[PDB]
């Protein structure tokens, strides 16, 4: 119990709210009139009263003669269990008495009504509201922690906004309530709060921008929803009922953890007393609140799936073809617009509180010269929306730039939600950089932790180009992939010393053909195997990087042929379509179809990858989105996505390093 | 050790440098003929080779026979112990095999150069810098935690330049490295770095302008310090020495934590790799320590002085005398200047580092109105300054409104370092609140857990306008002291009682003769009542916060007599002078002269206090600021500051709430 002071006034008797939970240290002395020598007390049923001299206490009764000296020392401590009815009178009332003679000289005395008042959450985390949590004014992570958790609600209930639920201080429907926090504010008490004091709800400025409160209200005509605290409200006058009363408020967040934000907020209900005009009323009893918004999280390839999102030129048909067969061999739903805009334009991640958890899309950042406007489409009901808006975004900006690992162990540390990985270009390198907005917000969930790669060897720079990540079938492990083009190398010499030399590449595009680019061709390419033996460093830059980051050996990765050109700014881009991005559906993995040369008829490209990855339980279908195009120049007409289901772990579980 | 990615090259030889603390994986496959069968090695002394197969691991001899089939999942493992001198050639070499006879076909080699790199601090945090602690990249607090500390180098060396050591990029005095962290790059090789490598020390932008790091040249002429790393400056490639060498740098913070700046900078060194004209070097190996910058740590009332500064009219003599007097019975120097700024403007604080630490001035903000200029007066050899600047500083932001309690234990939590105390207004007020600029300092400090309370009843607004410390002598305890106008009131009406109504304030102030202000005036004057008993309860909020936040009971605190008036704008300034703004000097204090009724010719007010304080054996002098004015209006015209020595506890030893 907190220990407040109500002195005894000289005259005046003294009448105070008191709320369970507390109690009084009141001063008797200040009170007796001058030359008063003694006093004794009286006190109603269920107010408790100690006499309390230099620290030792003394229980004292109801109806007693028992007399103390007056001291400034000798004082009440005063405490009430239970809330005041309308049939309470609780009191204590105390007389003083000078040296000659029994009978009282004066009397003071202090009229209290009792109160509980208590602002609840679920602490808990298990969905329920629970009264007064003792640590609901904290938030700690992990296992055995505590502390009510807030999501951003970023979806939209209604279509014809055009923008996410959050951004306004209204609620349109009952089922946007299903996306927000209960908070309770539990009350009991007597018909009327005694003249003076008032009830309020209040947050800080800083916050008012981080949620929003809302309170429903059962009027004639229909259900309506009040917004009670947010942007331009700062507190709320309640409405007080006597009895045993609750009031039921449901919040939202309207903004993710960032740059110079925790993801905190609190929330504060004050008893406020009345003094005079043009003065202050005083908080004579505050209870307080604490909510964490949820971290944006983003879905590994070896999480379940759910949606494969596609999108591609509606004359591409083999791919149309090819992804549909796919997707049949799966229980997955393929849904397609008829241009690479859903894998560079959108990451899949999404949020989860105990009450309620949806997906939500990561949007790229608007350059204005190749993306003008925001892509809002897939914005939708439990479908939600964040964007950051840095100047100047370059292709490292782009989400194909934007990676995650499978749950990792490094140096005994555990990171159940994986790594996000991101490309960037080395420290003194002077290179490309994704916009520090975006490297900011990411880093701020925090329960991804972050690691940069060095993809800005590469023309358009982007980590998918060489590396990803797959299940191992049967087992809860998983493989790094990563491009090699020494394995290439080896293969095409392999054949040429076999006697396949003049086998041709990109066989059936007709664009290609008057090139006549043989496996003797590349091998007899002087500056070309130089340039690749230079990427090859690049890429073994960035496994050595991820061995260390992700705790992995040289056991859990699968190198995948590649090849690359250099351009004029010694970047480079595929020769012929990266195999490693490709569309992982647990054990069935769509894979980039490479043109590679044909010996026997059949790819030796296809045929050295099926090598790799069917004996570990892996089925692999060649997807072709090239052949439409008659041609290939390095660029990857066709985009897929795809929507997983999260994480079983629960965010809240993990405890990250102390920032 | 950290596991590197190196290929032989198929056709030419592979020439690398070896970093200790790392080993190598090789790849063997790729360097081989077409059509080879198998391969076999033989390695120089020093360099350790293992042949891996699937993950198993075999040491193989440096001059064997043995051969093994090629395949990309055979490699090598190489591991050198100890660095490379002139005399060495470490080298392992691969010979490959046909099907058809056991002599070689070819060969790869790889031609190794081993070196040593660290980058030492004193992560321990003794003040030695011992050789590469494992711990060093990492920064945790407590008696077990470790890594590296760096003061902010806030004083001044050379007295002809306006500001604090660290606003240039310069060094000008061997005195200035005193102040500084010691970071060691230590290396062992041979007498050159191969062709196209480099050794660069960097800092990221961020950082830039955290820190300042020098090295010291002994040319022909004298010694001469060079600037490094820092302002505008990235990175510094070093000048490599063989055999075993030590390259000394010190290190300078510029800023102390704040909104946005934690305090961690991270310092690397990186080998770097040439590759070709037009490509960034590639950073084979990078290693990292880790700073922390010292907070700022004010000094409470319980620690021991030193030196006692005074301001005030140079015909104030009773002032003068007294205070003289008073620093006479201790050890403590009297600094005199000849105006409460020395209170107001300053308050005293310090920063300690494992190697150094000195007193340090927070200077309070300039509004433009009153306070023009900031004052650097102090700022000296081991005085350090520190300030900050908001718009608009109310005056809430006096420094008279900034305290610090003793160390204190609250709810089973210590606060080593104790906690400051900062004077506010209600959240919903619209009250006055010190600037954010100098909270979020405040806050940012950390170890000073800083607790807001409530001023704005007061017109200054200060905190030490009604509450100070105290310790109390023999022991480690101490008292809260507050200022209590009920104390005032029951002390006259006692008086009244005892027939000395007619006693008279403000005696031998001519400026209030005729006012001929008595006991009897006092406590007939209605009005004057009601506004003590607000003021009162604006006071018992006080104190029920401080026994919160500080885990205070009522034996802690002392209530001293008080009395205040108040304004249009229903805020209080003191009728007579506040007792309890004292110095505390250990046992004996300097409090303010009350000027309170005669009673038998001594203060009432002079003999009450010693009978609260003296029985707990602190010494009292009572010391008369205003009888050069003649009069009191509630203004006071002297002001003091104490400097004391710092905690013994050690702040790096605390362990502060996660943020
Ligand atoms: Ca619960
Ligand atoms: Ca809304
Ligand atoms: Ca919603
Ligand atoms: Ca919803
Ligand atoms: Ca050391
Ligand atoms: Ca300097
Ligand atoms: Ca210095
Ligand atoms: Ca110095």
């Amino acid at each position: 119990l907190r220990e407040r002071t109500v002195r005894l006034q000289y005259g005046s008797r003294v009448e105070a709210v008191y709320v369970l939970g507390t109690y009084l240290w009141t001063d008797v002395y200040s009170a007796a009139p001058a030359g008063a020598q003694t006093f004794s007390l009286k006190h109603s049923e269920h107010v408790w009263v100690e006499v309390v001299r230099d620290g030792e206490a003394e229980e004292v009764a109801t109806n007693g003669k028992q007399r103390w000296l007056l001291s400034p020392s000798t004082t009440l401590r005063v405490t009430m269990s239970q809330a005041s009815t309308e049939a309470s009178s609780d009191k204590v009332t105390v007389n003083y008495y000078d040296e000659e003679g029994s009978i009282p000289i004066d009397q003071a005395g202090l009229f209290l009504t009792a109160i509980e008042i208590s602002l609840d959450v679920d602490a808990d985390r298990d969905g329920v509201v629970e009264k007064n949590n003792p640590k609901k004014a904290s938030w700690t992570w992990g296992p055995e922690g505590q502390g009510a958790i807030l999501l951003v609600n970023c979806d939209r209930e209604t279509p014809w906004l055009p923008k996410e639920d959050c951004r306004d201080e209204k609620v349109y429907s009952k089922e946007d309530l299903k996306d927000m926090s209960q908070m309770i504010l539990r009350t009991k008490g007597p018909d009327r709060l005694p003249a003076g004091y008032e009830i309020v709800l209040y947050i800080s400025m800083s916050d008012s921008d981080k949620v929003g409160v809302f309170y429903v209200e059962n009027p004639f005509f229909g259900q309506r929803y009040i917004h009670i605290l947010g942007r331009r409200k700062l507190y709320h006058v309640v409405k007080y009922t006597g009895g045993s009363a609750e009031l039921l408020f449901f919040v939202e967040g309207l903004c993710f953890p960032d740059e110079g934000f925790s993801g905190l907020v609190s929330i504060h209900v004050s008893l406020l007393e009345y003094m005079a005009q043009d003065i202050p009323l005083t908080p004579i009893f505050t209870d307080t609140v604490i909510f964490r918004i949820a971290p944006w999280i983003m879905t590994p390839n070896i999480l379940p799936p759910v949606s494969v999102f596609v999108c591609c030129m509606k004359d591409n048909y083999l791919f149309l073809k090819e992804v549909k067969n796919l997707v049949e061999k799966t229980n997955c739903e393929l849904k397609v617009c008829f241009d690479r805009w859903i894998q560079d334009e959108i990451a899949f991640g999404y949020i989860e509180a105990p009450h309620k958890g949806f997906p939500v899309v990561l949007d790229s950042p608007r350059d204005g010269n190749l993306k003008d406007f925001p892509v809002k489409e897939l914005l939708g009901p439990d479908f939600g929306y964040v964007t950051r808006e840095p100047e100047s975004v370059t292709s490292l900006d782009s989400f194909g730039n934007l990676e995650v690992s499978p749950p990792v162990t490094v140096n005994g540390k555990t990171y159940p939600l994986g790594r996000i990985l991101i490309g960037s270009s080395f420290p003194l390198s002077g290179g490309r950089r994704m916009t520090k907005v975006v490297r900011d917000f990411l880093k701020a969930q925090q329960v991804q932790a972050p690691v940069e790669l060095y993809s800005d060897w590469l023309t358009v720079g982007h980590v998918d180009e060489f590396m990803s990540f797959v299940p191992i079938p049967g087992t809860k492990k998983f493989l790094l992939l990563m491009a090699s083009t020494s394995a290439c190398y080896k293969l095409f010499r392999e054949k040429q010393k076999d006697g396949h030399g003049e086998a041709i590449m990109f066989k059936g595009l007709g664009g290609m053909s008057s090139k006549r680019i043989t496996i003797n061709k590349i091998l007899s390419n002087e500056s070309l195997v130089q340039e690749n033996l230079y990427f090859q460093r690049c890429l073994d830059w960035n496994r050595d990087i991820l061995k260390k980051e992700l705790g992995l050996t040289e056991q859990d990765i699968i190198d995948l042929p590649a090849l690359f050109k250099m351009d004029e700014d010694h970047r480079a881009r595929a020769f012929f379509p990266n195999m490693v991005n490709m569309i992982v559906l647990d054990k069935d993995l769509g894979i980039p179809k490479p043109f590679g040369p044909q010996v026997e008829e059949e790819c030796c490209l296809e045929m050295h990858v099926r090598g790799l990855l069917e004996p570990l339980g892996l089925e692999c279908t060649f997807i072709d989105d090239i052949s439409a195009y008659h041609k290939f120049l390095g660029e990857v007409h066709c985009g897929t996505n795809v929507r997983r289901k999260p994480f079983t772990f629960k965010w809240w579980h993990m405890v990250p390093s102390r920032r």
